[PDB]
């Protein structure tokens, strides 16, 4: 037997970091939670119980935590870059460090309509994630993400025109519910290394607002013909507005909300042009994915 | 041996409801999560194995739909009691229901700077709950709360003072993290039947709005000597502002934030006032309560 | 404004403990969450910001911590005891402990059909419980219980006979699949103090075992008319095995598993007699709660 | 802009089967959660919104149904590659189907000594796998695994001579628990098709409860030098017994159990071989992956 594939490493770091303006008393807090996991010439603490080439966990752990303290954490793409180089450079035998990041929300509070010097509030699970794989000799790809993002709309969503066979229950419709939980992806062109990383640093920020912002509006304005052609839409408009971006995937839920025949009783009317309750399906659920790359 | 007490119902009833407003197009959506217990002579469904006193928990799912279709199902505190009022009216041995209700954020989106007229988007996983009680004689209990609220301020906390004995290791500080989850309940004065909730329909929302805002401000401006004292300050406001409620209830976690020491690490400083990095402790948590009412 | 109830501490304490046998060799490990809140004469801390009179709940958990090393923590109703016990003599202002444990799974391993001295499995997450109330002057009331304990027949479950009117849609049946999670709770006699928990020590391993074989048996053998007749049998039968026990309590789901009619498709028969394929539910399901004491 | 990859179908599909022996009257069950993802060409729903092309998802979740009630459930990996082959044959233009199966515990209960015909318990929440991909010309690869068997040792646990630098503080040990969630995926050799995948039906079982066997004798016999070293030893034996198995993948979390000293507190001996009462960690963990081949 050989070993084949390895790779090791610390996950579920969690890390918290202010920036105290001394001028303004402003405070900003940043909070993540990190996975590293480290792969290169460890193949013998596998096959011989040679710790000798093993990078502890728990100084990994320990390295999260100096290097969140010597760098800024924003954008997410930096900081993930700079640990996952920081890794490859410092130990010869390892060739490729993979960093995940998910950053948690906390957003300042508007007190009597005004931004509050240091009090924040978590406004909704939605996070935004960063994977960088830093490889030697091969530069660093990343990929950006939101997820968690939960949006429904009440009418202008039809499905009609599918494959109707023997296995095939289910109605044509011109007004249903949508609701979905967005997880969408963004995959810069590769980079060289740190310092092309460092020069495109207001691109990150920017593209995740992009991408945030083209989801919402197409979702709310699209008359959807399905849920495969309005994130299909979605994902042309975020490579036609960042030529960094190679592919942009989408993996979308369709959560079912079902109406519920009410006639059965003194002949209520609760279907159709008549539907006012409807009964959320927590399961099954559909799931519609797809990447979409440049011609 | 006896039956001592009893209960039973159908927990988990997902129901949604959207009005439409034939004028204007604007769609409104609400979604709850609903849950409703019976009470009264049913001992012996128990004891004798006598069905015939059992309405069937599926029933109990149908009456909730029903009763959703054909009512305001805003405020959750109104709803509740129509609910629970139904069951002890229809049936003459059922003399006490219980109805939990969760109510989701579905917040509408603003595309462009406008209201979107039918999309929506969960901003958070904040609830509003009520619970009712209507007992056969006695009236309607209703309690209110916001659960769910995770907030966190990165200075002006402080905490010392405290009893030290052979059990103390914990240092005296004065500038901390202080970050929670917030649950607070305000119990309504009894209220005779479902004319008087009637009555009193408008005070329902104003007052959960007081209640997040007086949290809210409160939390953030509060120079706060420990959880203990801040939160009796929330209370005492949201009782004068509302002579209905009785009793202000706070359940709060204390979530830790730890100070990382560096030093070990090339004289890093990183503690007290050169304190910049922390880590999020997910257990063991403080957990501090309290029931406020009037003198 | 008056403080009328408050309670604070610490809570999702994790304590591990393991038990070495220097002669046979043999390693036994518990593993438990503990939460502790204390009451008292502690008001002032909410209204005047008087610290003085709060044992920090960061000393709670070191009190914990300290018992654990110093006593048995099984079975888990005596160290509660002891736990509790503890707060109410060391501190003369405190007058009221509540002890909440979870005792968690780690089950011997066979290996080869023998047992392992010192390797553990979790064989499900089944928990074993208690609650200790320890109240100054009024001795210590403790409640036991399992939770958490799936269980399903196939078979032999039947509900019909119940109540009929224009809200039900259920059709009788005199065949359905029966499965729940089994939440049970036996309360004890009050115990004067410490002492008295002592002498009985014997019993509370061997009534946690009576009371999850009786739920065991109960449940496979019951030719099953509704599920509040077969919990009834299963408290009756505890409450004649154990003296000291007050009262019992079960709070039972009734997780659903529907038919699905595939008729539509081939003449497929699959409901009845035919049914060989079912659709659980996630969400609704009836909650079914008694409490069952002595005439 | 093109697309470049597309899947889409029904996720979260619950499902129960049950087998009824009329002879011995015996009754055994079984209950799975299903995904099924399709390719193909199916790009036109995408771009232009033509809906010709989707089998719909409700329509992919009636098959599953319909499968089930006309085909055995077990072993997994036959009923996987049944609903898999059934889309690629069904439909033309239809070239891969991904089927996802997690396999829930019903084991039968023992009532005083004997197998009861009928009553099954959930005994924990490992959970038996199988991701099953029928590509149409190139056969069905078939992935089994195990996934949430949670074992803890207390003792026979080392780690010593890791890489020690300027971000290392941990301590070499030479005696320490060692605990984790084990996920072990065995890859099977491509097969032709259906017709193979029969031919070796009553190895898809065995091997399960061959690595299940190895998985746990090894964790509970090897006298740890590394989660690296003692998982390789399982991987090269599952390798050994199996030689239709081309790769075996483990995924580990190392759960920590940290020390805790008491000295402070009058000397009390808690560390090293005083060690008895230990702190378990919710969060960071250790994660160590490997995938072993042949040579
Ligand atoms: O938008 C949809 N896409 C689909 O593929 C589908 N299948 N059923 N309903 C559906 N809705
Ligand atoms: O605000 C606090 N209240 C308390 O009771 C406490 N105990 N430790 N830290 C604390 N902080
Ligand atoms: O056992 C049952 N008890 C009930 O109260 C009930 N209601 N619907 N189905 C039921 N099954
Ligand atoms: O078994 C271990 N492997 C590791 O890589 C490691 N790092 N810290 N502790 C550890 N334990
Ligand atoms: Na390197
Ligand atoms: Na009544
Ligand atoms: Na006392
Ligand atoms: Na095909
Ligand atoms: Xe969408
Ligand atoms: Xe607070
Ligand atoms: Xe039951
Ligand atoms: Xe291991």
């Amino acid at each position: 037997s050989a070993v084949k594939a390895a790779r090791y490493g610390k996950d579920n770091v969690r890390v918290y970091k202010v920036h105290k303006d001394e001028k303004t008393g402003v405070q900003t807090v940043y909070e993540m939670t990190v996975c590293v996991l480290l792969e290169g010439e460890i193949e013998t603490s596998y096959t011989k119980a040679d710790n000798s080439v093993i990078v502890a966990t728990d100084s990994i752990k320990n390295t999260i935590y100096i290097t969140a303290k010597q760098n800024p954490v924003t954008p997410p793409e930096l900081f993930g870059s700079i640990l996952g180089t920081h890794f490859i450079e410092k130990y010869n035998h390892i060739h490729a460090a993979h960093v995940n990041i998910v950053c948690h929300r906390w957003t300042r509070m508007d007190i009597d309509g005004k931004p509050h010097p240091h009090s924040f509030i978590r406004d909704s699970e939605e996070k935004r994630n960063v994977q960088v794989d830093v490889v030697e000799g091969k530069g660093i790809d990343i990929k950006s993400s939101l997820s968690g993002l939960t949006v429904l709309k009440s009418t202008n969503s039809q499905f009609w025109g599918f494959l109707r066979d023997e296995y095939t229950t289910l109605k044509e419709t011109w007004d249903r519910i949508l609701s979905t939980d967005v997880d969408a992806t963004w995959q810069w062109k590769n980079f060289s290394g740190l310092q092309e990383v460092r020069s495109h640093v207001p691109k990150f920020d920017a593209t995740w607002a992009t991408a945030r912002e083209v989801t919402l509006k197409t979702f709310a304005e699209d008359n959807s013909a399905s849920v495969q052609a309005t994130m299909y839409k979605m994902a042309e408009q975020i490579l036609a507005r960042q030529q960094l971006i190679e592919t942009v995937e989408y993996s979308l839920p369709n959560k079912h909300y079902f109406e519920i025949d009410l006639s059965w009783h003194k002949g209520l009317q609760n279907t159709g042009k008549n539907a006012e309750v409807f009964a959320p399906q927590s399961d099954p659920n559909g799931l519609i994915k797809c990447t979409v790359g440049r011609s």
